[PDB]
């Protein structure tokens, strides 16, 4: 059996960006499913170390949080800088990219109706720090980090791709994080897996919204 | 080294930080920005993401309280001891960022009609570490593995901000308990934590904790 097991909901959601990961490094992995009426059981929900999903499992290794099964795979599969320095860069991308999926959580699950007009407005001032990364990076030619793929160009990748959804163009503004967009996506096995029913027929989110 | 923490006048994102570098024997400087200064609009211009802490050490310039813990965690040896350790340091750090973040909610966005609810829910939120303690050495040494980790300070201060807002809220966790007992009573901890520099800054940024 695969030795990656990704325990979540029928939602791309927080798994979509180490979907990504581990399809473009080649990785293969088992999805567990859990249907909304399972998880209002309530036994899965209270064995989850904070009452969440995702869970992740490599081996008897059990991983909940996002970001942290990202800086796992980062780690063992070598995608997290090529030394202390731009480990940190790194991290402070997927720290940065956390911040505003969380505003784009909070839209979307709590505030969609009322809140998407002023969203939209400030969103080019939340994506001018991740074009002024790659400007400062060999003029953006590459990736986030340095000059190879890290955790941290996946989840912005997705980041960028959920924000094209909910506000088409935004990346209008940002030559830079268009152009990158197009490149990682253009990766073959990560083109290959973005195009498969198992990405496209999941929903963004859970409750209908994007 | 050596180390700047640039930041406003609170304890907020920067105490566990803070509380790493005097417990590990660092040395290092403050900048402290005035809420007036950071109106003036240029520094927070030149931040990454408009917003501090930032840190440096030497010529690397950082941005984000965590990714400054980890940074220091990385090249301090605060880290874990292997990958695996590594993975289960950020899934603790990653909860209490998760905790934190619903904290700074409460204060600086619904503190008088949101408090009886949050502190009612507190106990399933502090559970969780009392659990990771409990399958660790008998939660005798450290959140993860025998040696401290960036993820223990960041721990260390969530549970402190947490008995000023709700004392007593670790009573019914008695390892959780002690471990603030021990991690405190480390030396140089123990001395930064009884210093004007830690005592004399307000938790937050708008008189409330
Ligand atoms: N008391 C809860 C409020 C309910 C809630 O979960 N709200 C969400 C938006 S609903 As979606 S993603 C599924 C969710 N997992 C996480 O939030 C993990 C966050 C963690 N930091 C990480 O990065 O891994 C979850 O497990 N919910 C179940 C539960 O808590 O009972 C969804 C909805 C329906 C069907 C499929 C998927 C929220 O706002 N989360 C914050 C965030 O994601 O940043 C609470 O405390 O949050
Ligand atoms: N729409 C704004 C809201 C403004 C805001 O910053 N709200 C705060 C609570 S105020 As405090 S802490 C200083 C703050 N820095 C961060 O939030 C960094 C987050 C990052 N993930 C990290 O971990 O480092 C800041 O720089 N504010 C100034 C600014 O943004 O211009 C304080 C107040 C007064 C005096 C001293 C200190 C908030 O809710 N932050 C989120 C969080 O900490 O999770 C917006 O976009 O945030
Ligand atoms: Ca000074
Ligand atoms: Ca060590």
């Amino acid at each position: 059996m695969p030795p990656y097991t990704v325990v979540y909901f029928p939602v791309r959601g927080r798994c979509a960006a180490l979907r990504m990961l581990l399809a473009d490094q080649g990785q293969s992995w088992k999805e567990e499913v859990v249907t909304v009426e399972t998880w209002q059981e309530g036994s899965l929900k209270a064995s989850c170390l904070y009452g969440q999903l995702p869970k992740f499992q490599d081996g008897d290794l059990t991983l909940y949080q996002s970001n942290t099964i990202l800086r796992h795979l980062g780690r063992t599969l070598g995608l997290y800088g090529k030394d202390q320095q731009e480990a940190a860069l790194v991290d402070m991308v997927n720290d940065g990219v956390e911040d505003l999926r969380c505003k784009y959580i909070s839209l979307i699950y709590t505030n969609y109706e009322a809140g998407k007009d002023d969203y939209v407005k400030a969103l080019p001032g939340q994506l001018k720090p991740f074009e002024t990364l790659l400007s400062q990076n060999q003029g953006g030619k590459t990736f986030i980090v340095g000059d190879q793929i890290s955790f941290a160009d996946y989840n912005l990748l997705d980041l960028l791709l959920i924000h094209e959804v909910l506000a088409p163009g935004c990346l209008d503004a940002f030559p830079l994080l268009s152009a990158y967009v197009g490149r990682l996506s253009a990766r073959p096995k990560l083109k290959a897996f973005l195009a498969s029913p198992e990405y496209v027929n999941l929903p963004i989110n859970g409750n209908g919204k994007q």
